[PDB]
């Protein structure tokens, strides 16, 4: 799975996490949930 989006951190709440080849981003603000791929 592969996209061109580069999901970063947005405020102190994001997490960028690392999974299969993946990367996700959470966050306690709903507006910063994304994830690579
Ligand atoms: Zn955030």
């Amino acid at each position: 799975m592969k996209v061109r989006a580069s999901v970063k951190r947005i405020c102190d709440k994001c997490k960028v996490i690392r999974r299969h080849g993946r990367v996700y981003v959470i966050c306690e603000n709903p507006k910063h949930k994304q994830r690579q791929g």
